[PDB]
């Protein structure tokens, strides 16, 4: 299963942004000039090519966790994390020597705290290794891959610190002009990457002044993990302290120029209708329909030389391709700059009774002419109609039009792009349960899989999707009703899960595809389902009474009831109006006209009091202190 | 940004209906007649003018809300509005001088209760002033602004009333055969706006008899809110007297009738096929296809004889347009009424191998009828995934189906549709912030507004959308995972929040559209997010586990989940079955055959009499009776 | 209305299953012989006969409710349902006299518990009656319909038994090549209709082997439910116990075979462009394009000799249809076996200038079949856009494509087909109300309605949807907002509910279709609505500030929202870390450094020594005792 292989792409960080331009126009190509040409054209636009530089960030993960200890539980009460960017010195360590400290050594504002890594007081280095989250565009070499339990004493109120310093080595992209680059993970930065110290006026620079360091000869080592690897020593590295992260990178070299072409598409058959200034293109591939101003534009320009001489060899061998005696080419080539911004270049062709089949030919290329302007306007609409479409889910739509498999994630207004990440394609099993292990009577919705991050030992979980590609999560639940015959595709080959356990593989050749029912099949047998029904018609209709089978439809018309539920299920666990005071409205609710305000008065008096003695019996020692005296006071009874 | 200005559009009530017709049906056209006609028709259908004439309404909305004053706090206890139409001499002071009373007096079965604006108990009047929600077809003249949050005397439950007499002047539009108005705010009455008192056959009328008013020579105030304005005597004025409104309007006069024209569209090439009496007029607009009987509609008709000169001239001039002198007339015009109800009208025209040119033709004829008959059918595929698409954002449809700006929402089964209401354009602050100010860990979806609606002082709160329109409300919030590169699109400029601190504008030219890139992108970087990552694979995935950015797909995946949270959760806090009984089934859970069934009778008595004891020292006074008797008790030890 | 009858189909089971094949490729027609003729083809595709039996489903719910009953009230402390298989002999009983026993005598690995129908110890029979969920395909013959909720003697717990034998005749449908039947229920059993005894290699059995008993002449009753029906003998009758119910079925016969035909479709005009061996025929359908090798297949084949003389006619007539003795025929019939499977025959036509004549028709010819060709890729776009459509209304596409009233639904990632089951359609009353009794300030949002299943006397509760076809459940009400103008559609006729009381029916012609609108609506009329505003800006956006009701755009903006609701809410009525300890936090939280740890050390032993006093005092008899030593002492003080 070459073609589909287990794929975890579910998210996409910057470094791709694509749009869905809303205003395209369709022209009108009747204004003047029945009479009209053709000929053979070629068609390409201009593209820039990006650049990719394998940046590196540092960064310092420190975390507070403070617990209490029972003697047979552990609570903890709340932690927090924060990152920090370590100083200069640790970071010259760290690239010389690929190992880090384990003090951090803030200040804050007017004294030093000396935090340290396990409240072990002590000034001890720690070596880097490989993490559990790899990829061919990123790697990590965190230092402290465990988390701490330690249970200490009991009846001990105590909080740990746990030191993660941690470095990176991500891949990033940046577009014409060139600049600002964004990261793999997501920082983004605004300096020119070419930008070393005097190249302001040339290359763009506005980050910040003392947050800017530029090092010649910086010995690097070559690869961190490896307790003494071999260095090497670089042209410049550039440091842009960030107030959380340190991110560096290698001085980039001054670009190579060769032009801007794509060979966009060579056609065959075109049609030109000149109105007055604005010979029309209306080539005959039905996607193509162009506008240009009635001048050349000077073939031998100064911004095109490197396709100059492939631009008329093409065109001969079309010609030769299927005009071989019988059409006669018209003229030297010629060269049109569209509106859009794209060169397309062209060579002429042509070929009583004469008269006859001339207007013959010219009556037929009027109509396909026609035929391919009313046609323009479907591609508008079918803009129209994804623009939509991309808002159910972006990664099919994308994946459909482009022909390849691509993750997209939306980013308010704009989408951005990336490929799937591959798992370590072996040892993924997939799991032949459903069942909810401790909860009864709830079942999964897709079947869970163990796959393996690329070079970890690591197990995760996650749920099997749609086309093989394992969706990240353990979180799909359901309540589920007997029977079921669930059926999952992994083209092509789909499992059958009957009554949720694993029936039998099925070949996928025992489902017809509606493209190939277009006719009148059989019957449908109308069925039914009897639990669903017994379910209704007695009024318990909360949980298992649907599960949205066919979500986006029944999903809208329960939504504004889960609302009600939310708002009213809160409301009662939320802080009231002193719950004591809560039967005064009571009080007046039934009756009364005047004796209500002294009886508010008294209770006001009463309940400030009695807030305060249970305010203090609420306190351990308090009732303790209300134990002793009531078993003394039963003790002086005797 | 004149093309694009700010607007709040995400309401619409009713005055415009519209639907999305199920059946069309596409015909077979080649019964007969192989042989076929052409000539020059101009379409037009049929439409009627509306009627926009202004009522008023008024009302009265007057609220009670009790509460209890605390030493530091003032808790409210609940309240209620409700909304009562004022008599017919208040109606007559207000349309006179434009002030109301501050006294209703309404009576229930038995009695008057005189309520009071603050409980002042006095007659007097109060001035009406513009309210801070205003229109181009909207206004109000509320007489209280405020609200009222007076604290009063401590430890003392009162109840106050907010009587606030408002007059509005919205306006309605109604359609043939006018009988029914819809005003701008939503209310519906069956009454033709002709109906003054002797037109009971002409008109319709269907409301009611003694709730019916109507006032020759009404001397009406011109505008509310001037202590003293100009008044002006209308000829006619009707009320209409309902439960909890008053409506009013001025009898309208007698409707103007020209024609029923629209000028639908003007071709120049069409088809005609004459099967038997169903001549087809297979026009080559590819989006025409009409159907009619074999009879002249005789031009001299009584229906059309505004258009009859204005019929001719047109098609004569589209003849000069491209029939010089190759291309003769061929007889009179003619005059077609289709099935649908649209009235179309045409000229004919023509112009040894002469047959050889005829059967060529003929030929082509056919053939480009044949494919425009085949053509017919993806209208209706496009209707059909139009009306799927309408239930994902109606406004976006109906804007792009229709080059406008329009606000539409669903109204059971059918579509309301509206235009965009116009903030004042200059006062509208984007916050460079999305960070919850309150919360930490929670961050704004999109960034947040201060508009100020029109003619008003008082500033408000909403949030951006796309192309520039604000949506209302503060309540989009997401827990949020730093690093984030959000752009927002307000065309043609986007903004950038990067950390979601407003890094900087950004011009619409770095984002390359999809429609521009069908060609090979060079290389999607397959980037990768850790914090999610680390979040998944420590499972406590409820809450930042993942937004659902892609939402409409991976947000019906998790529902289901949601619903047994929302069951649980609710059903913990929800009443139980007396929770000191909860302990019996466990008493019974582990074992016991029959003592059981004892243990639970001495339960129920012990039960029985403890709740009584409880729910005696619940109360305040109760309690305190408690502590006295402790403490003398204590004291007596001594 | 006979075209819209009501029907209550949500709910579709398996026993067809269809898909969306992702993959179609068009292809490039233009590599050789510009040269091309033309003929008329009829094309055909290949299809298999179902079988539908009518198989027998015998099972036994069995479920345990154990509750208390108070003096004057009675709560049911849980209950749990489970479904046993009956034994063989009370199969016997139930096929020889439809009555069934009330004992079931089950053993669990050590002993048997034999339970009662109602604890009373007897071993009667019961008969049985007819259930209320009838149909075309389905009958139950449950014998206890009623549920028991007898009260019992106040202070004693109980647990009681509702043993409710079932059966059910449903009706199976298999497919080729007959190796699994899935019934209409929802049961799917891998073993071959035609299965005897002896056919082991001939037909296919998996199943198990003491799990199967074949009965000859197994006197069977006619029909349930009438006391003493009339015996008719089978010839065969197979038996499947499985774990939890009992499957039967009678040994269907040998299979009729004729042949595979479908009959897709005839054309008139197609065009064949022969490149070296992949005859085209590129129909003028525009739908059709289909590819075959070069090489007849030998009509006199033994696999369609049933069509075989039905092949020529049709040609033939078709050809006397328009090719009276201008077209003359060229060669005799021809027959191709194309690329998917479907076999397709056709009959070739044909009719200093000819030379002329010639080069006109090949042109043409040619650009056609080029137009065709470019139009091939709409197709594969259609079907991408319904796949994704697919995901919000399968119901509605289906019934699109297929032109029939067809409910489907999900089955992870293949759809499965019923029709429509069909109401009473005499007594269906619709609501003249929408607000809900209970609950003020809530109504419906969609009509109630009060259905009967066919053949029963047992009312239910559903809701009306579009194209009066009901939906199930009680549950879709909303927060609503006055004025309302709900329209419904019933088609051909709309209800209008106006403040959600029933206004009036109007006839479907005052909306007009947006489909005959595409020209300028006279102008919207900006309407606006106050309720919304004043509650959106006083901050209290909680429940009322939206429904959504442009739902799915709107949705997903709120989502995370709600999230963190749930997520907020759950987390304080969750158990928490020993409440009382949550102070100590507070405690450490002010200030202090070292008496932390001396004052959680003495909290510690405090609350160990408390939280079992108080675990003595929940319990009734502990509480009994306080106050009975209370009282005690009180009165020992005097
Ligand atoms: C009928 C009477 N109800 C009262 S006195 N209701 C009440 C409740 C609350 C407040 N005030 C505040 O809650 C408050 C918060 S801030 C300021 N005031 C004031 C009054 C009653 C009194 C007794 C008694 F005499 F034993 F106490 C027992 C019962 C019994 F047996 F039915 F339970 C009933
Ligand atoms: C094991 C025993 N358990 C009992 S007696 N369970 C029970 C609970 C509830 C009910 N009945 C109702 O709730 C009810 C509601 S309406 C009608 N009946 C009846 C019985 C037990 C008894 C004591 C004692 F003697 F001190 F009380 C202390 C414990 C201790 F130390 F483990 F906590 C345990
Ligand atoms: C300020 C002082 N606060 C204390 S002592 N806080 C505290 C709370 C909890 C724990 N420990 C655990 O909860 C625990 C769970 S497991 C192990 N330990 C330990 C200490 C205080 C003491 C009194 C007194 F003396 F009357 F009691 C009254 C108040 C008053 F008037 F403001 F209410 C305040
Ligand atoms: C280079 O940068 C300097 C900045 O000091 C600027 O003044 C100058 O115009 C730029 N260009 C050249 C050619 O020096
Ligand atoms: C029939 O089934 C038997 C199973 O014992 C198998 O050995 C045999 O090959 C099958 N076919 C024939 C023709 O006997
Ligand atoms: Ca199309």
């Amino acid at each position: 299963t070459t073609k589909y292989p287990y794929r975890v792409c579910s998210m996409a960080q910057g470094t791709d942004l694509i749009r869905f331009e809303r205003n395209i126009v369709c022209t009108s190509m009747k204004p003047i000039n029945e009479d009209l040409d053709e000929g053979i054209m070629v068609v390409y636009k201009r593209n820039i090519v990006a650049h990719t530089f394998k940046v590196r960030v540092y960064q310092k993960v420190l975390t507070f966790r403070r617990s209490y200890a029972y003697i047979h539980t552990t609570y903890l009460l709340g932690s927090n994390t924060e990152y920090v960017a370590p100083p200069m010195w640790e970071i010259h360590h760290i690239n010389s020597h690929s190992q880090c400290y384990s003090s951090y050594s803030r200040v804050i504002a007017g004294t030093v705290f000396v935090a340290y890594h396990r409240d072990s007081y002590e000034n001890k280095t720690m070596q880097l290794m490989p993490d559990d989250y790899s990829n061919t565009h990123s790697t990590r070499y965190v230092t402290v891959k465990d988390q701490w339990h330690s249970r200490g004493s009991t009846w001990l109120y105590r909080e740990t610190c746990n030191l993660n310093c941690m470095v990176t080595i991500t891949t990033a992209r940046s577009k014409y002009p060139y600049h600002f680059f964004a990261t793999s993970t997501g920082d983004v930065v605004d300096i020119s990457p070419f930008y070393n110290g005097t190249n302001r006026n040339a290359s763009y620079f506005g980050e910040n002044a003392d947050k800017f360091f530029i090092f010649p000869n910086y010995t690097i080592v070559s690869d961190f993990g490896r307790p003494n690897s071999a260095l090497e020593t670089h042209r410049l590295v550039a440091f842009l302290e960030r107030a959380d992260s340190v991110i560096s990178w290698d001085i980039q070299d001054e670009k190579n120029v060769t032009c801007q072409l794509t060979f966009w598409e060579a056609s065959e058959r075109t049609i030109r209708s000149e109105a007055e200034d604005s010979y029309h293109f209306s080539s005959a591939k039905m996607t193509a329909t162009f506008l240009s101003k009635k001048q050349e534009v000077n073939m031998s320009d100064s911004a095109l030389d490197c396709v100059r001489d492939e631009a008329i060899n093409k065109l001969q061998q079309i010609f030769n391709t299927s005009y071989n005696q019988t059409y006669e080419k018209y003229g030297n080539v010629s060269v049109f700059e569209t509106t859009g911004g794209l060169v397309v270049f062209w060579q002429g062709i042509k070929q009583q009774l004469q008269f006859t089949y001339d207007t013959l030919r010219g009556y037929i290329n009027r109509a396909l002419a026609q035929i391919a302007e009313a046609w323009c306007v479907d591609q508008r609409r079918t803009l129209e109609v994804f623009k939509e479409l991309s808002k159910i889910n972006p990664s099919a739509i994308l994946s459909a039009i482009y022909n390849k498999p691509i993750a997209a994630r939306f980013m308010g207004d704009v989408l951005g792009l990336a490929s799937c990440v591959t798992i370590n394609q072996t040892s993924v099993k997939v799991l032949r349960d459903m069942n909810v292990k401790e909860s009864p009577g709830r079942c999964y919705s897709r079947p869970v899989v163990i796959f393996n991050f690329a070079n970890s030992s690591y197990v995760q979980y996650g749920q099997l999707g749609e086309d093989n590609e394992i969706l990240l999560g353990n979180h799909r639940t359901e309540e589920c009703q007997l029977p079921s015959l669930k059926i999952f595709i992994a083209g092509n080959s789909a499992y059958e899960y009957v009554d949720y356990l694993f029936k039998r593989m099925i070949d996928l050749s025992s489902i017809s595809t509606v493209d190939s029912m277009i006719a009148l099949d059989i019957d449908p047998l109308e069925n039914t389902d009897f639990r669903v029904l017994e379910l209704y018609s007695q009024k318990e209709l909360r949980s298992s009474n649907v599960f949205d089978l066919e979500e986006i439809m029944r999903e809208f018309n329960s939504y504004k009831q889960r609302v009600k539920y939310v708002e009213d299920k809160v409301v009662d666990p939320l802080p009231p109006y002193l719950k004591g005071l809560d039967d005064l409205m009571s009080g007046l609710g039934a009756a009364g006209k005047a004796v209500g305000v002294a009886i508010g008065a008294v209770g006001g008096a009463v309940a400030s009091v009695v807030e305060g003695v249970a305010t203090f019996l609420k306190n351990p020692f308090g009732a303790f202190t209300i134990i002793l005296v009531a078993i003394a006071v039963v003790i002086i009874i005797y």
